[PDB]
């Protein structure tokens, strides 16, 4: 079994960068662990930034999000008693953000793959990597318990954060930045109408409330819990309390509850690894970083490395400028390390953190005020949440 | 002994409350521990605010500021091999700073008050405070032995940190925030010609270097040390060694040193009370907040403080409005916390903290990266550099 380029992974990175490659005559492979309907259940991301959209467009599937996907052109940030309203589209020169689940745009990328008729092998056990300084590097995996080999010039590892791909290059080459943080967020999905037509992120004194959507009848709400929390011990009926009681009281009183149809907890993490490649390995997304969910840059930031690798791709295979590969984690780092340090500092002044001096918590309270009523401080949260701008290559 | 406004310090803070309020009408007396010539033997501020500048002219006393002041348009900071200069004027709306030494601004208010014929008691030992909540506040002091009493309206704490004014408010009726940073600046003046004609701060591996000012042939320059070390440790020579080091190679290349005329080594520290008043007594400049130097913001703070309490007094005593005076520190503390956050925000960027793990190292220099290399991060940098507007009142 032969291909150009083995992809590890079908959630968004791998499917997006497969059927990139697949439109410009670039043979690929994608070899998955889970089956398509578990790949489906994962809710995760909402909002995605013009870049991603744009995207989605050359890849040729946007039909259904163009047709579903809400755009926004503000979101809010509610804190000591007050909403204040960051106009991104005014301040970022006309940008905006779109809001459409990841479910379904993983939905539409497995579709469009489907129709093309290209390669996907899904519960595609034990995947090793091997090789990967030679000339001919190759992957194994089992399918229904034989041993199959799949050879390839290059191998994109797009596995996410427990992937095989970033645990295959010698640890020695690789430097590791991270920062845990001491909570999580409490996701629940639910077939009701959002309390806004805009997010809106609220700092308040019990923990960080989130209102967001996914369309015109569901909505996404998350509160900030410890670590210690067990998804079992939150009722319906107490997520709606403890959100209630977050939130300022105009927006709390119409709010419309019910049942959930999804509940989890997803714990709040950075990290990045330095360089992103390894040989002919090349790792994008998830596996090669993480950041905190509050700045909504992690599957962003999966659609840039894409764009990035398959462009970079398509030079050493069109035109036979090889060479330009080894820019890849250069090019790619530049904006990753500026999309962590916006998700960082969206994280420390919009979450409560244990054991805070009064210091610190005044400090926390006129960064918001000072960033929420300056001009050019609105203008720094607006064009880092629109998202940066793509870098060119070479 | 009797007078209107009895002011505790004969530093800037005083001497400039004293001016204005003298000028107005309202007579004060001021009471200092040391003598003359130990209060203009301490160097510290170098840059002023466009607010103090005015409020200097106000006071009339701007006549040799005009003259020998230098007016900066742009500071420079240097990091990781690069150096980076923010344009204060176009990225402000044409505001600048004005380098003009603290020596010499107390200096010509002490002889602008002394031509004037208004009342100093220098070498006031034991100043006390005494029935703060009364209609009929006083101070006693001791000169030569006898124990004296001055009846006052008001009474001004403007004598900084360890002063007698903020110990004298009840305790319980006073909030404190406080950081502490586990590290000073050793400063060293010297009779040579600056480095450069803007200021320059620098993010160095060894620690933090700042390259200021008092005049063409006056310099003022400062490098980070931990608090362990004692300044009998620092020789000249060792000193210009380490700024040396702590500089880009094109800037200590033609860095013209010289024998120090004042060594000294200052802890930053971070510190707020709330509230700065107490019935008859208020409390402005170092008596009420310190700010760490990096911002270059504490005597700017002083001043309006010192702006607001007087434009209160005038209002309480020509207009009969006393009860404007109780609004005093909610309108200082506005100014006062987004000052602090700035101070906290530049001392982070700039200064190398021990233990510091990977993920906060590249997290601090990309946040320089990001500020200094976006047009809205940079704004947000000058309009603070150059000071916020002061409060309208009323
Ligand atoms: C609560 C939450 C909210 C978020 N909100 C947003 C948001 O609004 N906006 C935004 O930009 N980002 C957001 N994100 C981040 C975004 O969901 C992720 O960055 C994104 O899923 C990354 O996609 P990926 O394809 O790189 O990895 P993944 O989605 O993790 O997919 C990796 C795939 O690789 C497969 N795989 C793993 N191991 C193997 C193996 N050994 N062999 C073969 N296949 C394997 C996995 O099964 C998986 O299907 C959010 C994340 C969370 C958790
Ligand atoms: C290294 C350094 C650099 C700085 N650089 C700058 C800068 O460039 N720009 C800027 O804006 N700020 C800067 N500052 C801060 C600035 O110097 C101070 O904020 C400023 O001195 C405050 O003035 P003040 O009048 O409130 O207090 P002080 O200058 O401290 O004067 C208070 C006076 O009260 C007197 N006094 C004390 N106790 C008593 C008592 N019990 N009875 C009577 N009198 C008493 C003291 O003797 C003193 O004379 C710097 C500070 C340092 C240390």
């Amino acid at each position: 079994m032969k291909t150009q380029v083995a992809i590890i992974g079908a959630g968004p990175s791998g499917l997006l960068l497969g059927q990139l490659l697949h439109k410009a005559g670039i043979d690929n492979v994608i070899l998955e662990r889970q089956t398509p309907d578990y790949v489906l259940g994962r809710i995760r991301a909402g909002v995605l930034e013009q870049g991603m959209v744009d995207l989605l467009r050359e890849a040729g599937v946007d039909r259904r999000m163009a047709r579903d996907g809400l755009v926004h052109e503000g979101v809010e940030i509610a804190f000591a008693g007050q909403r204040r309203r960051i106009d991104l589209k005014r301040l970022s020169g006309g940008k905006t953000v779109t809001v459409y689940g990841q479910t379904e745009v993983t939905r539409d990328l497995m579709e469009a793959r489907e129709a093309c008729g290209a390669t996907t092998v899904y519960q595609a056990a034990e995947v090793r990597l091997h090789d990967l300084q030679g000339e001919r590097p190759y992957v194994t995996f089992e399918r229904d318990g034989e041993r199959l080999r799949l050879d390839c010039d290059y191998i994109a590892g797009c596995d996410g954060f427990h992937g095989i791909s970033r645990q295959s290059i010698p640890a020695e080459r690789l430097k590791v930045f991270e920062r845990v943080y001491p909570f999580g967020w409490l996701g629940l999905l639910a077939d009701t109408p959002p309390v806004s037509h805009e997010l809106i992120y609220a700092n308040h004194p019990r923990g960080f409330a989130l209102c967001s959507q996914r369309s015109a009848t569901r909505s996404r709400y998350y509160v900030q819990v410890p670590l210690s929390e067990k998804v079992e011990d939150w009722s319906d009926e107490r997520f709606w309390t403890e959100l209630k009681a977050r939130l300022p009281s105009e927006v709390a009183e119409k709010l419309v509850t019910g049942p959930s149809l999804e509940k989890s907890i997803a714990p709040l993490r950075s990290f990045v690894v330095e360089p992103m490649q390894h040989g002919r390995l090349f790792l994008a997304g998830d596996a090669a970083h993480i950041v905190p969910p509050t700045g909504a840059k992690g599957l962003n930031l999966a659609a840039s490395d894409v764009s990035t690798l398959y462009r970079l791709l398509l030079k050493a295979y069109r035109e036979g400028r090889g060479e330009l590969l080894e820019r890849y984690s250069a090019i790619c780092l530049r904006r990753i390390w500026k999309a962590e340090r916006f998700s960082w500092w969206m994280t420390s002044v919009l979450h409560r953190f244990p054991d805070t001096d009064a210091f610190s918590q005044r400090i926390q309270q006129t960064e918001l005020e000072y960033y929420l009523g300056s001009e050019a401080g609105l203008a720094t949260i607006a064009e880092n949440y629109v998202g940066l701008p793509y870098e060119e290559i070479e």
